[PDB]
């Protein structure tokens, strides 16, 4: 027997935002310096275990940055519990391309009558010192649209599990503690 | 609060077949006569109630038929909880086909050490006076795999709820009397 809990979780954002890299880490920990693009998207399965033996699937939707310019990824968006909205905190590009990224979340979120909860992930903290994006802004932008936030590094894989854990944690809605 | 309770259907077949029609009938319960070709894929979503208000989603994943072509397809199979293979009746081809389905869908298993509900689907019998497959040939493919077998219409909505319903119980291991 099994609850079948499972929960569409959706990564989308640039091409430099590390998203294979934040999956891949947390799906199966491991981790490539060498950039290898995905092609429309790729998914994994992960079985996490929640507070009171709550167990749970993430369905993770691995999303390529290029889907942006197609019609697809409206396809991909449609029926997620969970959207991580991913950017490298070193490249400015990456996160001004958010709002593209947001604005078909929105826009799937207006037709389909629906409110996935969304996480804004600024990856790459173990490059802090070459920051571009100030923290601020970063809080700003969740403050502005209700975002949940996470700073994160697929690399050494700081904050990753938990950022997932959080994720899936409030989309039931059980408390972390 | 909810159970979550979602169930990957994975709907796959030669572009005769019906694919769109019987998942559009499904979830929407909707036809139409003009072909149009699914690019890559598309998703759905319909919830059920099962006997003891066993309610369940069925994410249904509906494939185009050109992607048999190419590498994607591994990855739109990987944690499928149950696989329809879809053929149309009055169309010898796109029954010979279903072995190249089939095929990958027992690659993509083996290597995922996992075992998806397998369900072979005749679709259009409608078509019953003009059917070229032979019921004793479809029965045969099921026994050689241990498949379920249904017979459905897209167009009239015939045995189109039961069927997907009956995938779904299988699934979960439920009676349904
Ligand atoms: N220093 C550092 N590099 C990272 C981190 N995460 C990813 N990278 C690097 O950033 C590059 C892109 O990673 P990748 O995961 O492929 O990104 P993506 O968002 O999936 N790209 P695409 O959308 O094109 O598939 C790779 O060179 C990878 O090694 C991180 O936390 N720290
Ligand atoms: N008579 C009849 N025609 C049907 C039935 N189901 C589908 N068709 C017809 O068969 C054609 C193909 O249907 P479609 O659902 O698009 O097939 P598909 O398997 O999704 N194709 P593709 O993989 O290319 O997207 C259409 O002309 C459609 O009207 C059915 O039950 N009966
Ligand atoms: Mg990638
Ligand atoms: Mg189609």
């Amino acid at each position: 027997g099994s609850h079948m809990r499972q929960l569409k979780i959706v990564v989308l954002g640039d091409g430099a935002s590390g998203k294979t890299s934040l999956t891949t880490c947390f799906a199966q920990e491991t981790f490539g310096k060498q950039y290898k693009q995905t092609i429309g998207l790729d998914f994994f399965l992960r079985r996490i275990t929640l507070p009171g033996n709550l167990n749970v699937t993430l369905q993770i939707w691995d999303i390529g940055g290029q889907t942006i310019g197609g019609k697809m990824l409206d396809k991909y968006i449609y029926g997620a519990q969970g959207v991580l909205l991913v950017y490298d905190i070193t490249n400015y590009q990456s996160f001004e391309n958010l709002e593209d990224w947001y604005t078909v979340v929105k826009k799937v979120s207006e037709e389909s009558e629906t409110q996935p909860l969304v996480a804004l992930v600024g990856n790459k903290i173990d490059l802090e010192h070459m920051r571009t994006i100030k923290p601020e802004k970063h809080l700003r932008f969740c403050q502005e649209n209700g975002f949940s936030s996470h700073f994160v590094s697929a690399k050494t894989g700081d904050s990753v599990f938990l950022c997932f854990q959080k994720v899936a944690a409030e989309i039931l809605g059980i408390k972390l503690n």
